[PDB]
């Protein structure tokens, strides 16, 4: 009397969700017999010898799972067809260096940590497991994993993000359980030493190239008056780069729009981490009451290809580490369904709001950038706590200052020269020594090759419109 396997399926077949645990608990008649063994076989190999087995697959398709049970009276076998047919919006992905870049590969020098951190969608209560080259890293259970290669080569890092989602009975023998989504990212430890990537020489102290101009929505985006300077031709990322390039050459404003908007520039040489007061400066238009702080991020061309596709490092400012500052904030903007409308956003803290359309001042059809093809996009960055406030007596708005560390901000790190009346010629100076790793520790960069300015507040001030960093120039001061 060998064993027989009972495993009830839905009458319509077993149609399951991707990235979701299904536990199979078959009834084994004559499990009492001496010499009882059970095996679970998938694509030839034995995946389990327990009485239950849990399935979870990422790819849609039909998977065959074979059960084999034995005792001293004979053997038996059963085949269950598991059809992965439904998706759910749970996503784990590693970030690229900018909106328009698609590679997730990461680059570092030997003995320099890389702080790996996935972006998540739909997760509310995530748990983390990390692996390097197939080996689970015991004790690494946090949203970031600090990985430090000690030798050149390529390393495959895997992160499984799980969430305790509600259990469901699928049949007498099948239970739907937790969600678990896996993503992988390649870390390249380059063969070079950091010092050997210093680009000496150089012909200009100014920025030499704009690589990308991806603002957030704002009243100066697609603004075609003489005040805005756009032409209507900025309908592609290449045209946006050409426009920003000419504006910066002429030291005319480039607005980043609302939170997260950014521009990426480089130089024809590396800017050293120097003993001067400042290593570089950025021209804003701040005056007292008109602070629209931009977060400064810097990048070394670790992989040597001339492109800003390596690691960004934040320059800490006066608000770094305060519990009210939000690292790794995300804002998603939506192109409105018609012309002359407010631009809606939702943020990663669960808030929602909009950038106001101001028909009195900026009369273009859209404040969402014309050259962002997609009808929604998500920008990340450090978000400072907003301090724009309206005086009720006068009704006037005060976009209040931060102490130091930010672009277009009337703080303590300004370089003499700008008008305190209208902000023309205003500059802030910056120190590469303020560069930090993602956990707040010192990055100790010897030099930088690229700068990204990221609008650092999500706010608006009535008839002033959104709080939006403007930049006008970039200069190596060493
Ligand atoms: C257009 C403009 C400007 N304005 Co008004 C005028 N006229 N502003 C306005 C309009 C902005 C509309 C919009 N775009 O959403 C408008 C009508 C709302 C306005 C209002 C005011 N402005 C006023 C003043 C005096 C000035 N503003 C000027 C900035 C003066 C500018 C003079 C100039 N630069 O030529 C100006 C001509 C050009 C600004 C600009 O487009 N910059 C380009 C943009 C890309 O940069 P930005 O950093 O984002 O500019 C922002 C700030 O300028 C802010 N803002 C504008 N005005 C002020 C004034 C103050 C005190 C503060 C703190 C912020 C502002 O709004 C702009 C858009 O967000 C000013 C330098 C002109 C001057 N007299 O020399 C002067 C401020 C001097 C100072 N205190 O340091 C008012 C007090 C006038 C009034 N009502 O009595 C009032 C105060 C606003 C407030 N704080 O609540
Ligand atoms: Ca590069
Ligand atoms: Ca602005
Ligand atoms: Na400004």
């Amino acid at each position: 009397t060998p064993p027989v396997i009972s495993l009830a399926l839905p009458s319509q077949g077993l149609k399951v969700v991707r990235n979701t645990d299904y536990t199979f608990t078959p009834d084994i008649q004559h499990s009492d017999v001496e010499g009882f063994k059970i095996e679970w076989v998938r694509e030839g190999k034995i995946v389990s010898t327990e009485n239950t087995y849990t399935f979870n697959e990422k790819e849609l398709g039909v998977y065959t799972v074979t059960i084999n049970a034995s005792n001293i009276d004979g053997t038996t076998t059963k085949d269950v067809s598991v059809e992965v047919v439904e998706t759910m919006p749970y996503v784990v992905k590693f970030p690229t260096p900018s909106y328009l870049q698609t590679s997730t590969d990461r680059y570092t020098f030997a003995d320099r940590p890389v702080f790996l951190r996935p972006l998540l969608e739909y997760f509310d209560n995530p748990r983390f497991e990390w692996s390097v080259d197939g080996q689970v890293m015991e004790g690494e259970v946090e949203r970031m994993f600090k990985f430090t290669p000690s030798a050149p080569g390529e390393y495959t890092v895997s992160c499984t993000v799980s969430e305790d989602t509600p259990t469901e009975k699928i049949s007498r023998n099948i239970d739907k359980g937790k969600t678990a989504v896996t993503a992988t990212v390649k870390v390249v430890c380059v063969d070079k030493k950091e010092q050997d990537g210093f680009r000496a020489s150089g012909s200009s102290k100014l920025w030499n190239k704009v690589y990308e101009y991806t603002p957030a929505p704002g009243q100066f985006i697609n603004e075609t008056s003489t005040i805005g300077g756009m032409t209507g031709n900025e309908t592609s990322p290449e045209a946006a780069v050409a426009w920003a390039t000419q504006r910066l050459k002429d030291k005319l404003h480039v607005s980043l729009g609302s939170f997260g908007g950014y521009i990426i520039v480089g130089f024809d040489h590396s800017i050293p981490n120097s003993g001067n007061q400042y290593d570089f400066c950025v021209q804003g238009n701040a005056f007292d009451g008109s602070s629209e702080p931009g977060i400064v991020w810097v990048m070394q061309d670790i992989n040597g290809n001339g492109l800003p596709d390596d690691e960004w490092y934040e320059l800490k400012g006066s608000e770094a580490g305060k519990e009210e500052t939000i690292q790794n904030f995300e804002v998603t903007y939506y192109r409105p369904e018609g012309k002359k409308m407010d631009v809606q956003w939702i943020s990663s803290d669960g808030r929602n709001g909009w950038v106001d359309y101001l028909s009195a001042y900026h009369t273009q059809d859209y404040y969402y950038p014309a050259w962002i093809s997609e009808n929604s996009y998500t920008l990340t960055g450090t978000c400072l706590a907003a301090r724009n406030t309206q005086d009720s007596q006068t009704g006037y708005w005060d976009n209040q200052s931060y102490d130091w560390g930010y672009v277009d901000n009337f703080g303590n790190d300004q370089i003499e020269g700008g008008s305190t009346v209208d902000g023309s010629g205003q500059r802030n100076g910056f120190k590469i020594s303020n560069a930090i790793h993602a956990d707040g520790t010192e990055a100790n960069l010897q030099y930088i090759d690229f700068i990204k300015i990221q609008c650092g507040v999500l706010a608006k001030s009535g008839w002033l419109g959104e709080v939006s960093t403007e930049v006008f120039s970039f200069e190596d001061l060493t």
